[PDB]
């Protein structure tokens, strides 16, 4: 009876030296992400809307043009909602589908529904168009390294639909895509042919990005079973900082501080966490001041902070995958 699902407990990163860190810092382009990955998502895209379709096509197209062997799946399903039955579509992008273990990066691509107000439309820039764009830029920037995966461990990206409540949060009105996908993965044998292990056992760690893009974010270390990985983000941030590879950044104003948060934050990680999946929740506390406001737009995003976080996340992923 293989103990492979326990490998994630002992998994260690292969740390990048200074030369490699400089390479990663130089290999990501915040202006290219801004134009090519982010702006096309700064549109109204609540579930079922034309914008949802447009956002999904954009995410799929940006991944499809890459050299690495990404396998795209659209996970479409029905759920009851305050507005009756509706359809939702999660986007899953996977390298090495049969690999037993995957490091998983995720965010939600839907935008919260709001009737237009005084000619303003809610586009959820930090929530979560930026996280979507960061995942797309990571796939682009690391494409040559990821192509080499073509340690039975690889990478998966999930863009959840329906994270937002159609009204205000309630247990039944929110997390449509993640409640559905967590249940589906929990009941899907993995690897193919397995007798008693599921796709959830294969999830080494779920790194969920949400509400990223405002100035001065502070991310708390939420969970003890992923605290050692939170510490790696702190170390990566510290070293990139010391090497002069971050912009408009100080250690007093660092993003990953030494502090926990014992309360529960409702987000897409919940259905996974409650089924035993380790989660590294990259959501700031407090939330951006523009949270769920028409001001959560492009103008209020902090470019250098997003650039810095792209560098930190890309190093984290390469170190985890030993690339
Ligand atoms: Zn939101």
């Amino acid at each position: 009876a293989s103990a492979w699902p326990e490998e994630k407990n002992y998994h260690q990163p292969a740390i990048l030296n200074s030369s490699a860190l400089r390479q990663i810092a130089e290999g990501t382009s915040i202006s290219e992400m801004w134009q090519n990955d982010l702006q096309p998502l700064l549109i109204e895209r609540y579930p079922g809307s034309p914008g949802s379709y447009a956002a999904r096509q954009h995410i799929m197209q940006r991944i499809q043009r890459l050299q690495a062997d990404w396998v795209l799946e659209i996970d479409t399903f029905l759920s009851q909602t305050p507005y009756g039955y509706r359809s939702f579509s999660n986007i899953i992008s996977t390298l090495n589908p049969t690999a037993k273990r995957h490091l998983v990066l995720a965010c939600h691509y839907d935008s919260k529904y709001f009737s237009h107000w005084n000619n303003r439309v809610f586009v959820g820039a930090t929530d979560s168009a930026v996280p979507c764009a960061m995942m797309l830029e990571l796939a682009r920037a690391l494409d040559k390294k990821l192509l080499s995966l073509k340690p039975d461990l690889s990478l998966q990206l999930i863009f959840f639909d329906g994270e937002e409540a159609f009204l205000h949060w309630s247990p039944q009105d929110s997390l449509y895509g993640s409640r559905h996908l967590a249940a589906k993965m929990a009941s899907t044998p993995h690897p193919p042919g397995a007798r008693g292990t599921s796709q959830l056992h294969g999830m080494d760690l779920l790194v969920l990005l949400d509400l990223i893009g405002a100035p001065n974010p502070t991310f708390p270390n939420f969970f003890p079973n992923s605290a050692r990985w939170f510490e790696r983000l702190q170390a990566i941030e510290h070293e990139l900082h010391e090497l002069g590879l971050l912009k408009d950044h100080s250690l007093e104003g660092r993003y990953f501080q030494n502090y926990s948060y014992g309360g529960v934050i409702q987000d897409d990680h919940i259905p996974f966490l409650r089924r035993g999946v380790p989660v590294l929740h990259l959501i700031p506390s407090p939330f951006p001041e523009v949270w769920h406001t028409m001001d959560d737009n492009e103008e209020n995003l902090d470019e250098s902070t997003i650039d810095n976080l792209n560098k930190i996340l890309q190093v984290f992923v390469l170190e985890y995958l030993h690339l």
